[PDB]
Order: structure tokens, then sequence, then C-alpha cells
């Protein structure tokens, strides 16, 4: 299929060099995988997803509707599987609440959400975390253990301008961690950047669903809009390929990716721009 008048971020994603084509093209959609979206909820109603969205588990309230009253997890979502702004554009969206409505969340909550999906998953699975803290290595272990356990993770490396390494779980030695860029091909000025990096992918001004009503979008910048797009490109390889391993799938980002192409990206950065064809 071929999208016309895409949003930026996806625009990108689909062709090597710049400048931006107005298309985004693709060849899978996510069909039979499921992205667990660990974050303030998902507004299951909006009309990106069609049905595709549901609840998983809210540990803010303690109960099973992961409705999203921040707007976040709802934008983080429609970058991963949305009809108009998603990357994967047929997959299952489970939303898994650990941060509030104020967009905060304690760290237990957090590793509680990934113990969840770890233990919930089934079949073909990505899970994205769009959040990050202080280094914990209770949260890696929680990380690197869902990992093992056969759901790839992708994760923002942060808006601190900074060495990812510092924070968790950026850090998280079997996290997919994303850092991210401008539509010029810049490394974002907040993105944080360094060895704890996997990959590079549209961060600012990126448009995308929004919690206010069912039709309404938003368009905000972070590490944290970059994430999602590596997740949907992560669901339409395992459209493509249901046997890959996480590992697998990492490896197949890696050298599908387009090199050479962020400016500023800072030593110990893997230059890979996200790319989401085979
Ligand atoms: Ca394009």
């Amino acid at each position: 299929a071929d999208q016309p008048s895409p949003t930026w971020g996806i625009d990108r994603i689909d062709q090597r060099n710049l400048p931006l084509d107005n298309n985004y093209h693709t060849d899978y959609d996510g069909s039979g995988v499921t992205a667990f979206v660990i974050d303030t909820g998902v507004l299951n109603t909006h009309n990106e997803f069609g049905g595709r969205a549901s609840s998983g588990y809210d540990f803010i309230d303690n109960d099973y509707d992961a409705t999203d009253c921040n707007g976040h997890g709802t934008h983080v979502a429609g970058t991963i599987g949305g009809s108009t702004y998603g990357v994967a554009k047929n997959v299952n969206v489970v939303g898994v609440r650990v941060l509030n409505c104020s967009g905060s969340g304690s760290n237990s909550g957090v590793i509680a959400g990934i113990n969840w999906v770890k233990n919930n998953a089934s079949g073909p699975a990505v899970a994205n975390m769009s959040l990050g803290g202080g280094a914990s290595q209770a949260t890696d272990d929680a990380v690197n253990a869902a990992v093992a356990a056969g759901i790839t993770f992708v994760v923002a490396a942060g808006n601190d301008n900074s060495n990812a390494c510092n924070y968790s779980p950026a850090r998280a030695a079997d996290a997919i961690t994303v850092g991210s860029t401008t539509s010029n091909d810049s490394r974002s000025s907040f993105s944080n950047y360094g060895t704890c990096l996997d990959i590079y992918a549209p961060g600012s001004s990126i448009t995308s669903s929004w919690y206010t009503s069912n039709s309404a979008t938003n368009t905000i910048s972070g590490t944290s809009m970059a994430s999602p797009h590596v997740a949907g490109v992560a669901a339409l390889y395992l459209d493509e390929n249901p046997n890959l391993s996480p590992a697998q799938v990492t490896n197949l980002l890696k050298t599908r990716a387009t090199a050479d192409k962020v400016t500023d990206a800072k030593t110990g950065s893997p230059n890979k721009l996200l790319f989401s064809l085979a």
C-alpha cells in the first residue's frame, strides 16, 4: 500500500535519503502481532485504532481499565498502530498503564507493567516504553527478563541531551534504545546519545492521536515519540516473519537501517536511522 500525505515521521522511515517524498509505503501492517504500550494508558475508542486497541492492566488504579487521562500513551500508541499516524496499521494495541494523569509513576509500578507483559503476552509481541528515570538495576532486570521470555522491548533514550547509559530502562542491555531525530536528519537537541543507543528515529514534532476526543491529534517532541516508530517497525518485521526472536528483530532493525544520515549523532552513537522496508 501507499499512504499519500503522511505525517513526517512515518514519511521518513520508508526512504533512505531526504527530501521527504510525501508517501508512506507499506508491504506489511503488523497483522498477527501485539504491541504493548507501557505508558499513561490508551484511549481505546480513538478513531485511529478501529477496534484494535484494548486495555491490558492499569497499575495506577489497580484494575483492568487502562484508558488514558494524560494523552502521552494515546500519542505513542497511534505512532505504533494508528490508521493515519501509525507505522503498523493493523497491529493489535494493548494499553499497560503505569503512568498517572500527570505522566508520573513509581519504579515499582513500571516494573509491575513490564512483568505483566512478560506474563501475559501471547504470540508475536513487542512492548514500547516511552518513559525513563534514574539508573535502576531492578528496572533493567525486569526488562531483560521479559526480553529473555520472547518479547521485543523498545524504549526511549531520554530527553536529557546526555549519555543515555545514565538512565533506566535506556541502559538495559537487551532493550532496543531509541534516540530522536528532526526532519532534516539532525539529532534532536534534547536527544540522549551514546553507546547505549541502538538506533535513531523521528522524534521532533511528531503528529499522532490524542486523548481529548476520538478524533483528537497532538504534535509533540521527544525520544518518547521516536521509540514507537521503532516498535511499529518491529511489528512490521514480526508480521513478515513471526519466527524472529527479540535478538533477531534487533539485528534486522540494525542491518536494514539507513546508515550515516544522522548529523550531530555524538561519539559512541550508532549512526543508524530507522528504515521500515525489507
Ligand atoms: Ca516517504
